[PDB]
Parts: structure tokens; sequence; C-alpha cells
């Protein structure tokens, strides 16, 4: 498991595009679990619907991708490029107050290429899912 | 189970100074429970310590205050204002960090006409992180 | 066709998550062309790589999506319906998009069935494909 | 008698949570005077009241605290941290508005090894706007 | 004698491009005095020189312009029109403006002809000229 | 020819006050061409007119100035600063709006030791939208 300053020692992403607050579980070459707290203190809600705050779907995918990034990196001067997303589905809205849980499993690993099954939850409710393809450089 | 759209119907506070994400429990004239999610997506961490994100204690107080605002407002048999004129015995126990759910508890210790006194506490996973008594008014 | 103030009349999106600056072409029920100007004035580059500004791929998807929104809202038989994108498929990122780039969106309708829309989307910079995806949307009241 | 950059040369606080613009007077182990310019160019007013800009009281406290931080750090003779662990008898008098120069005054009432107790006051044109007793720790 | 809330009843400008905090004096068709508080709370310092906060000269010109806007709007007998600044001449920048400074604007009418206004503008800190320019405007 | 991280090695300006995205042509001691992409992603539109995004004229001047900065820095062999002390005959023609590419053009009309005079013009699809004469000096 891994806190945000540690994440930041691994991923190059910084505010305002760092979308993982904490990694709770990490099994090398296998699976990673982490989350992002969602709050109206978040600048996105200013414009992702005045009077109706909804966490943008595409940012959930980015959060998944970033969590997968750390899993990749743990399995460190080089880069993790996500070149593909497939079968992405959004289920329910994510709102201020939700803890957005990310789950990322390795489906395939071949030299420098990684394929993940990713899912996002809020209170055990699936909200998003997708298969992400990554490359390392 | 009272969300931000509805909190903003009650408080005039807006982003970037709305410090309550949800109110979970509200017993009129008595107690209010609510919380804020703490995330690195919060601009305060940009400056409240590069390479060392810590939620500023003073904002915990303000969140407490805002929660108490809601209780105050939702307890008048509309348009008045809730002015917090005092804070006492404020104590900061442990750091609040990105990833924490910051839980507020505000109980009314005294109420007389338009004056309210609150016992306030903030928690993360059942761990006291802040406390204070808050004095409020009405217009 | 449509400038930013007009898009804002159709789309509910506002800054900081309005990712279309202009719609240049719009043929109802068929195809929409629009773009976003990419500049270091953009807050994303603060954190999407200090000393290495790269436009986040996921945001290119959302710009495609917002363009397609406009097309949909212009494409049935009133207003306040909402257009929810429920799926994205075969999304591919080709080349980095950088400050200075005009990011060109193209969205064509591949299927339309009552309240369901399916788009082929592509984004370009000087005629170079940078991203593509199939977007599924549901338009509901 | 010090300016913003020198201040950053001392506190680790940065924008958008650096609430002191300038320190006007500094007597070691004794008292510190500094101020913050208040302007609608400040992000806080966007949300601390659409159509009614009021500088949040708690930010006045933090500005006092930061000023006291400098005084604490200046009584050295490097790298330690200044933790404010308590605030008491904090009272807010008048609203602080865009256009105000917010004057901080911080005196040491007690000093005990690594613990400091300050009387803090904030002014706008010589009008008391806030006050409190601030308790500070100071560790490696 | 006019503050921010009132300023905004007149100017359409909003944060983060509202560069007047207060108007201290206004004599119709003649002169306007107002100012902006400069503080590191201001986002411009983030990038107008990390480790060296300098208030951009062009923003001083804009603040002058905005203050003249108020004077123009106030001196007029319809109601809602717009004040378009079409020109700036002999603009000179003298001294740096830094966090902590009160930036004083002064705008005098040198010419007025129907819907055209020409202003002599000056900006000060502590009575030191920091910028000046002649600004031409048109009401629409 | 000069990309945005090249600009930043040269200019000290950073976001949110770096107003050049690219330099397309640079002839030493003669002329520089570069541009800025204008988008509603830009925070200025938040406040430079709710419901009516218009790129502030004074910021066009600053973009011109920054572009001329690079030219100057590229045309003499160390580190020093480029201070713009004057702007003259500045004229604003048409509004600049989200979606426009804002084209800068800076020619040297005079050069004497440490002093530069530029003729500057800004274009959007070949239409002049602003122009001015910029005076600059180079210091420690």
């Amino acid at each position: 498991m891994i806190d945000v300053m540690q994440i930041q020692e691994i991923l190059p992403h910084r505010y305002p595009f760092l979308l993982v607050d904490k990694i709770t579980e990490l099994k090398v070459k296998e699976v990673v679990l982490g989350y992002k707290n969602i709050s109206i203190s978040d600048h996105v809600f200013m414009g992702h619907f005045p009077g109706h705050p909804i966490y943008p779907g595409v940012l959930i995918l980015e959060g998944m991708a970033q969590t997968g990034g750390v899993l990749a990196f743990e399995s460190k001067s080089k880069v993790v490029y996500f070149t593909g997303i497939d079968g992405a589905k959004f289920r329910n809205p994510v709102r201020p107050g939700d803890r957005l849980d990310y789950e990322m499993s390795v489906v395939k690993n071949r030299g420098n290429m990684w394929i993940f099954k990713g899912q996002a939850f809020v209170d055990g409710n699936l909200v998003a899912e997708a298969e992400l393809k990554a490359m390392i450089v």
C-alpha cells in the first residue's frame, strides 16, 4: 500500500491532473486497488454542471489508468503510455461525497505491453469499467 | 443523506469555500453530522506544503462552522444570516491528509434566542483530529 | 456553423470542462466538425507534466463526445433532453497533442436507433490522426 | 522589516495559502507586525459570497499564525517546523472586505523551551477586526 | 466613494479580471481616483516570475482603463451601453509593482466629444509614479 | 522554429502569464513571428465577460512584448533581463475570441546598444486586430 506523496515519487502526474489519492493494495504483476476522494472542492464541478455536480466519466478512466501506472512501474526513469481503451462503459453518476474506488487487474502481460481489466466502484456499486492497453518506454 | 446541491440551497457558501460535501444526520436544535472528502485534487495542497500535503487546521474549523450553519438554518420554524463570532478551546490533534474522509460533529450546548453555542469535533476513522466550541448569531 | 456562445446554448458544459471552442461544420443526423485550441494557458499543463506539456488523451475523448453532443441535440425532432455517453470502444491514441496545436474533432453517425446514437470519432492535428474511438450515447428526457 | 520572497525564504507556505504579504517590524522573542493586502483578485471571494465579498474569519487566524511563524523561526541562532496546536478566545469583530489592508500583530505572551503562546490581533485602519491566543509547538 | 459590490453594478468585469478594488473619489466628467491591492494571493505571481513577483505592467493599464470605465458610465442620460477602449498612447512603465503595494490609479478627462473620451492616466505606489498613459475610449 | 519549452528556457514567464505558444520564425536583430492559441479553456474568459468571451486587448500587447523578448534575448552572450519601458500608438481593431489563432508580428525599427524599438502587430486570419510600438531595455 502507498500514500499520495509516494505515488507522486512514481507517477509524474501532478495537481490538477493527479487523480489517485491513495493505493490500498498492490500485488506485483497482478492487481492494484486504490481510490480518489470526490469533493465539491474539486475545480471540475465548477463547470461539469453548474447546479448539478457530476464527476466526468473520462476522468474515472484516467484514474484507473494512473493506478495501473503505479502497478506497472512497480513490476524508474521511463514511461507508461496508455495507447488504448476498450469496452468502456459508464453505469452510474459519481457525485461529490463519493469515495471512487479503482480496481485494476492484469489480463495480459507481454514484454513491454500490459492489458488491464479496470473497474470503478462507489460503495460496491460498479460505476465504470474498461480494458486498458499500455506500453512502457 | 443531504447532498451539496441541497446544502447550497441552505448556505450561501460556494466553491472554493464550500467545505461540506454531505450532511448525514440532522436532529433539529440538537446535533448535526456531516463530512468533507479530502483529496489532492484540492487546490489548498498546492501551497499547504509542496511535497507534504496537510489540510490546514483552520479549514477544519470552517467546515465545522458550516455544518453548524445548516443546523442553525434548518431550525427556524429563510433569509437571516448565521454569523460565527467566536471560537474557543480549539485543539488540533492529528494531521488530515489527502484520502481522508473528514467527519464533522456539531452538538448544541446552549441556545438562547438568536445565540448558539456548539461543541464541535472532527474525526478521521474515529480518530479525533480537531475540536472547539463555536459561538454563533443570527440577523 | 456555431461559435462558443452558441455551443454554450446547447451544451450545459462550462469552463473548466468545456472542450470545444468552435463547430465548423454540422450536417444533421450525419456528421459534425469542430475543434479546440490547445495552449499553455490551459490549467491542465500545470500538472500534466511539469516541463513536458502533453494534452491528456482522455480529454480528447471528452471533446469528441461534446462535439457529438451538439450534433445529437441538433438531430432529433425541443430541448431539455440530456445526452449521456454510456460507452467508448476501440479508442486509440496515436500522437501527443501539444500546446500550439489546433485539435480537430470529427464525429460521424454510424448508427441511430430511436434514442441511441453510435459515432465514429477521430481527432486530428494538421491532418494527422491523433486519436479515435467509437462513442455510444443515449439521449433521454 | 521583510518582504514576500524573504518570507518564502523562511516559511514553507506557498500560493494559494501564503497569507502574509509583508513583515513591517520584527523584534526577536517579542513581537512581530506584518500585513496582507485584501483584493477581489483573491480566489476566496468567488465563493465566500457571490455578490457579497467577505474575507473569511478563519483566514485571518491563519495569517496571524503565519506571521507568528516568522517570528518563531527568526529567534533561531534553520530547519525545524512550527506547528500551531491551539487557538483560544478567538473573536471576530468586523468584516474584512476587498480594499482593506489587513494588519497583523503578534506578541509573545509566554515562551517555554519549544512552546510559544501569542496574543494576536488584526486591524483594518486601526479597527480591531479579530483577536485570539495562539499556541505553537516547534520541533525538528 | 464607491466599493466593489457597486463597482460590479457598473462594470461587467468579474474575477479574475476585475482590477479595481475601490473607487475613492469620482467627480463626474472630470476625474476618478481608485486603487487595487496587490498581494501574493494574486494568481498572476505564480507565473509572472517564480521567485520574483512583479505585477505585470499591462495589467496596470487595464486597471486604469477599468477605473476610467466607471467614470465614463457615471458621467452618462440612457443607462446600459458599453465602454470600449480603442487606444493607448505614450504608455510608460517606471518602477516595479510588488506584492504588498497599494496600486493607486488616477484618471483625468483630457477631452470629451460626444461618445469619445480621452484620459490622462497615472498609477502610483506611495506617491511614486509607476506608470502612465493616455487612453482613448468610446461608449457603445 | 521555437517551441514552448524552448520559449521557457529563454523567457522567465510561466503559466498563467506565458502568452506565447510557439515561435514560427525568427530572424536575428530583425523580425520575429509567433502565436497564441485562444480557447475558452483560458481562465481569463471566466471574468472578461460572463456570456461574452473577449480576449483582453492589454494581453495582446503582452504577447507581442513576450515575443519581442525572445527576439532580443536571441540577438546579442549570457543572461540579463528585457524590460519593456514603453508602448506607443497602440490601437485595438477587432475583438479576439475563443477559437482564434492570435498571430504576433514584431519588427525591429531601431536598435541602439541596450535599447530596442519594435513595430508590433497582431492578426487573426490575416486581419489586423492590434498594433503598437514597443520600447525595451536590457538590464542585469
